[PDB]
């Protein structure tokens, strides 16, 4: 008799409800992504898989607007890629500076502390962005080798201006790493033209692919920092010298490394195809249009924006101050139960303070906005008020 | 819409429809997907912390407890692949200066030693020739010599086709105040393993071998003794996103906490894989693997091919290493099987590179028909590939 019996809970079929996902992520899957969902497996090193990897690389290069050959997929999620960037770029004792204007800069600082960097932070109140003058003051004070800046701050609903920051860093012999997990595909970014040295994003926000994989690109200046290291990075399986060879970024010959997530790659390939077919300008315009419609409905319902400066409101994820007198969990639950729409509360410094509404890629439509606006109106008239 | 003009154009290659060929994957991994797992790949998305996802996660935990044969509450999925889980184990279990002992009998022990060296452990290796396993006596001599806090042992050595006996190793380790960490990536579901009963403190496996799930996620379990080593560290582990103290809370192993976005689709696939094993039952799954392998071995012997592993009792049921026949170019054989029969097999890995062919019979694929298919392909490759 075996110690542990077959779990009764697994004896029933798997079913998932049909919902409209308008939170900060994951987003709903695009039809072409859904169609790729039941493709068969092939060997991860076979010629057809190497071709899919090359197409993905080309797609990443297009969406990032980079020619960097060290552009690839990291086999992990949400912000994970963040560890790949920091483990490779930072050595013990290196001066590291973060734009801590929300949960993401704080998390980067935590990761850098774990690997022994000398971590410095420009701390700003949630809802705020960094000016060039503020960044210059941090660079001059801390003399960092790397600056971490968040483009789309999903915890606070802030979009950071990017023009000029990379060249400012280069004047201080500092590299610029940008997080565009919540912004890529929805907000203009020109990695090379803006002087961004390292950038990462994820599959499950604007790209409408399943969560679990991430996108990263390092320029040759960043690669030079990695090759100048005294020691190997702490992780073998995110070591960019190994990943570069796996992904064919150093010419013809590969190296055996890990088993890549083949079905996730199929989905990402389709997601990138969709963006390439629509074109970035049209993608950027659709997000601006969807968000403008949402902001009009929010103002009409009497909801207030967490971000006071309209010019720094992130198009893709909007932070709404919880309405006075209501329990925000009642609002979220009402929308879920009566309309089958997912929205969220806050994150990090905005926990208990806001609602977050995401309009991401395939989901950034005025029709979806109309649906969540109706749900919120009904929640406001029925949820208990004090 | 922004401050610059787009200078990188849309890639034309992406406009072509994505299709993949239909092949039988009989290599060391990844395996073909079970029908319910293929179907799970097209399920819709839901929020990763919604009630339905938390239920799926609870069912997956129970499934992992079943296949590992453990009652350990600290049992969860690591959101990464192949032998990724290996880093999670080592980053959490080893502090700088900790004595670490590895069973280096193939590529996996070599890899564990390299990862441990990167994080500052005092690494000691028990080096054995590829194709051999460890005796209790050899392990005791290493424990006595090096006084490790942790021993790493590979159950299914996929680079050499070896299955390591596990009875007595945990108890031995515990007599030396050492924790036992086992890699069952290539053996779980195909070879008997009883985690608690065999005194294994930490164990990990992956989704893409016997489980017939897509690559990308791994399974790990830590017992109370291992949990004590982790929760008693002096410094934080190097990775926040594989820190077990945080993953334990995400997975409800204690209150719950926000951490990373879980791979929802991979979890759907894994739930279905675990459901299939639970329906079939472990004993039946072990039997079908022994039965398929016996049939393959009968075919290989009859066609003149020699086993890389000399002792039959040490031959891993799931992945067989065949010595490359004299006079042939192994690449020709592998390409012949692919081109003429649409079957994937492989060559070697690490210390067996250029030395062997590897044939995997994993879960759904461990069938008589599949063995007969690959045997036919191999007989024809031997007839038609150039031989010196
Ligand atoms: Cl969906
Ligand atoms: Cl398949």
């Amino acid at each position: 008799q075996l110690l542990v019996p077959p779990p009764e809970a697994l004896s029933k079929p798997l079913s998932v409800p049909t919902r409209l996902l308008l939170g900060p992520g994951p987003s709903n899957l695009a039809p072409r992504v859904l169609a790729a969902g039941s493709l068969r497996m092939i060997g991860h090193m076979q010629k057809e898989m190497l071709q899919i990897m090359e197409e993905i690389k080309q797609g990443i290069q297009y969406v990032f607007q980079t020619r960097n050959p060290l552009t690839l997929v990291v086999s992990g999620s949400g912000h994970c890629a963040m560890e790949t960037a920091l483990f490779n770029l930072l050595e013990p004792g290196d001066s590291f500076l973060t734009g801590t204007n929300g949960i993401w800069g704080m998390r980067a600082a935590e990761i850098a502390d774990r690997i022994g960097a000398r971590v410095h932070q420009m701390i700003k109140k949630p809802g705020e962005h960094y000016t060039l003058q503020e960044v210059e003051e941090g660079l001059a004070q801390h003399k960092p080798v790397l600056l971490f800046l968040v483009h789309g701050e999903s915890s606070t609903g802030v979009v950071q201006p990017l023009d000029g920051f990379g060249e400012l860093c280069h004047r201080y012999q500092c590299l610029l790493l940008v997080d565009s997990v919540a912004s890529l595909g929805g907000v203009p970014i020109y990695m090379d033209q803006q002087g961004i040295d390292i950038m990462y994003s994820s599959s499950q926000k604007v790209l409408n692919a399943p969560p679990g994989i991430s996108l990263i690109s390092f320029n040759d200046k960043a690669k030079y920092k990695v090759y100048s290291r005294k020691t190997k990075p702490v992780s073998f399986y995110t070591d960019i010298t190994y990943l570069a060879k796996l992904w064919g970024c150093e010419g013809e010959t590969r190296v055996i490394h890990h088993t890549t997530p083949v079905t996730s790659l199929y989905c990402l390939r389709e997601s990138l195809a969709l963006i390439a077919e629509q074109g970035l300008e049209n993608c950027w315009r659709r997000h601006r249009e969807a968000t403008a419609h949402l902001h009009k409905h929010l103002q009409e319902m009497g909801l207030k924006f967490f971000v006071k400066d309209p010019e720094i409101r992130l198009p893709t994820i909007t932070t709404v101050t919880v309405p006075a007198g209501y329990n925000w969990r009642d609002i979220v639950s009402y929308v879920l139960d009566h309309f089958s729409i997912e929205i969220s509360g806050g994150l990090g410094p905005t926990e208990e303070r806001v609602l977050r509404i995401g309009l991401l890629g395939y989901n950034a439509t005025t029709e979806n906005v109309d649906r969540v606006a109706e749900a919120l109106r009904e929640a406001l008239q029925h949820c208990p008020k004090n």
